[PDB]
RNA sequence: UUUAUUCAUAUAAUUAAUAGGAUAAUAUUUGUAGUUUUUGAUACCAUGAUAAGGAUUAUAAAUUGAAAGUGUUAAUAUCAU
């Protein structure tokens, strides 16, 4: 559903919508944002078929395919939505030839259990 | 003669209530339950400030340093069920 990405907000009319504001949590936009955003499918499969970020799916594969750890890296800092499996796999791959441990336990931890087991593969 | 404030005459602004999200043994969920929502009692109480007069202690040349406590009359005045 390409046409209908996107998320309304409010506008904090009453007072007790400006109460609810001030006792609002440390991380109240972003995760509202968030879970307001993808989320696990009726049936069961990851949000990860998103059409608006999927050619930085591929840029980011295609950079952790050539040895570029560092640029797949920062493009993976831009994503928005749950990043695929082949993401993961295509770090951690990267992540084997210069015996990068920590970058790679980061990398499966990042998916692990924030973002609906993607990493676990 | 210009300006900081003061004053004149033109103005915009209006309402109400909660909602927990990773590493948690299974609720998909939140424009939903609210409508005739709250901002509505400045009074005639007997307050309190002002001025004025009293007494006690120093018999040491030491100490950085011989300084501190206790009582009465006039006028003015008193807006809270």
């Amino acid at each position: 559903d390409p046409n209908r990405v996107g998320l309304n907000a409010a506008t904090l009319d009453c007072r007790g919508r400006i109460y609810r504001w001030l006792r609002r949590g440390p991380f109240f936009q972003v995760d509202n944002y968030f879970r307001r955003s993808v989320k696990l499918n009726r049936d069961g499969t990851l949000p990860t078929d998103f059409v608006h970020e999927a050619p930085l799916m591929r840029k980011i594969i295609r950079l952790a395919h050539r040895g570029h750890l560092k640029a797949a890296c920062e493009e993976y800092r831009r994503v928005t939505t749950v990043p695929p499996v082949e993401v993961y796999r295509a770090l951690t791959a990267c992540c084997v030839p210069g015996a990068k441990l920590a970058d790679a336990v980061s990398i499966f931890e990042d998916g692990d259990s924030k973002l609906f087991y993607v990493s676990r593969d």
